[PDB]
Order: structure tokens, then sequence, then C-alpha cells
């Protein structure tokens, strides 16, 4: 599995909605998660 670091900085990568119900990658979304 590849570490991919990133940074949380809107809208590049942001909190999804309902995130604490969520796990992995799956909390985030954004244009560098796509």
């Amino acid at each position: 599995t590849i570490v991919v670091t990133t940074i949380l900085e809107s809208p590049y990568v942001m909190y999804k909605k309902n995130h604490e119900q969520l796990e992995g990658n799956e909390r985030y979304e954004g244009y560098c998660v796509d």
C-alpha cells in the first residue's frame, strides 16, 4: 500500500459529511482525493 501524504485545504481535501462514521480514504473528499 502506497502512503499518500496530503493536506486539509479546500477544495483539494476536505472532511466528508459524516466522516466520523466512515473509515480510511472514505473520510475525505475533494479535487486531490479524486
